[PDB]
């Protein structure tokens, strides 16, 4: 399909910029600061959003764009129903800069305002994850399924503790994960991406995600990988799952969602859209 | 050196080991019970004990054994001065159940009580560390060493959240993990095993690991792989490490083990030689 030479491309891409990335990895990096001590960016993190955003733009001039470095250059993050990239250079900065083996290159591609294919490259990995609407997930030609796990106390899962360090924030992030934990749940992992996070889930070797605080360009790719592997998505608040809202549950069924949701008290949280 | 043959035999073992964990992870099996109902065994951890241990027996009869499930079967947890074998068959074994990506086989080895050598094979991920007192650490024949960060708010933490669902334990854990990290640090990360979170601190992708209520099995096997790739071991309290007291700090650097002493509160635990 016309979709399908637009996901080829976008693999390579991402091959490209992970290539890019692994170089740069090795050497010594000038870390900047984007909103606080905590979050990071480097001048990896900018050019590879640049090649990203120059090498679509060029082969697709009427597609719309919507990329993590762009929003914090005064870019909107605003979602049209023109064919979007929805890009996350390197998901993982913090994992970058210490060298922490899980760092993405994330491409999501959304037409009508909803996913039709994602690319989440980790490459300290080699492990190329990719999915599209209707043709299942993979990873490196390995096609991937959920786990099969209905029983919450016997579930394993993946979040993220967030970039905030506000008291206040932080003691609702730790009193949701005490609330999961004390179900009891078999644990909790933290891999240090959304990203990457997701596509373990996809794999099977974790029941479900979940995380408040994320954006747009942290879940696009990997949503559909989830959900192409037989997985959901859906709203902490057990909800439609809303793109722009900073919120999500990426699990293997509807059961271990809506058990995840039901602990969750919701952290305020300003709109991608908004 | 009269430990490099013994050395050499416990890399053979744990990679003969780790084949056998490798090829169990892909089948369904029964999973049973130990202290609480998310503390986990499966023949998988029990057969590999058996095969490590009486392959050691084969080759060196007179030497001495500290193995989890040894123990778990009613085995005496004791360390003499005589050359002990400090095994944890399947470090990770809610991973192994769950196939999340971080599975290791862990051998320490112990003369006059202080570890000599050290083995642990990562091996969904293919990852053999190794290290020898005075030698240096590897990781798959290439050497590994720490990081050079001095200031915790640049530090990247690893550390995992333990077998207990006691709600005070959960309680101590959880608060101890809010004020390391409003320091604040730049993340913390759990891939759900100590002894491959400790290996990450020896490569460097992490800066430092603590956690309360691991075991001497836990720890035997990679303490050595963060000191050999300059990195330190202590205790929670600032006190010198101690095998047997269920506690650890595997940092980079002093100045960041340090720091976390200072920052956490100390869990009590009856120690592994009481
Ligand atoms: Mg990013
Ligand atoms: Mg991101
Ligand atoms: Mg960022
Ligand atoms: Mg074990
Ligand atoms: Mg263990
Ligand atoms: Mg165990």
């Amino acid at each position: 399909d016309p979709w399908q030479e637009c996901m080829d491309y976008a693999v390579t891409l991402a091959r490209q910029a992970g290539e890019v990335v692994c170089e740069a990895i090795k050497n010594e990096m000038n870390v900047m600061l984007k909103s606080s001590p905590v979050d990071l960016v480097t001048a990896t993190d900018q050019k590879v959003e640049k090649m990203l955003i120059s090498s679509i733009k060029e082969k697709y001039p009427s597609h719309s764009f919507i990329g993590e470095e762009s929003v914090a250059a005064g870019e909107k993050s605003i979602l049209t129903d023109n064919p979007t990239w929805i890009i996350d250079p390197i998901d993982g900065t913090t994992n970058f800069v210490h060298r922490f083996p899980f760092v993405a290159v994330s491409i999501g591609f959304a037409v009508n305002k909803k996913i039709e294919f994602g690319v989440v490259y980790s490459c300290v990995e080699g492990k190329m994850y990719t999915a599209r609407k209707g043709k299942g997930a993979f990873c490196n030609g390995q096609k991937l399924q959920v786990s099969q796990q209905e029983d919450i106390t016997k579930s394993l899962l993946v979040t993220e503790l967030g970039s905030s360090r506000t008291p206040e924030t932080v003691r609702m992030v730790l009193s949701n994960m005490e609330k999961l934990f004390c179900i009891p749940v078999h644990g909790i992992r933290s891999v240090g991406t959304a990203a990457v996070n997701m596509c373990l889930v996809a794999t099977g070797g974790a029941d479900a995600y979940y995380e408040m605080g994320i954006h747009c360009w942290d879940v696009a790719g990997a949503g559909i990988i989830v959900t192409e592997a037989g997985g959901v998505l859906m709203d902490v608040t057990g909800g439609p799952f809303d793109l722009m809202s900073r919120r999500v549950i990426a699990a293997n069924n509807r059961i271990l969602a809506e058990r995840i949701a039901k602990e969750i008290q919701v952290i305020p949280l300003q709109r991608d859209d908004e």
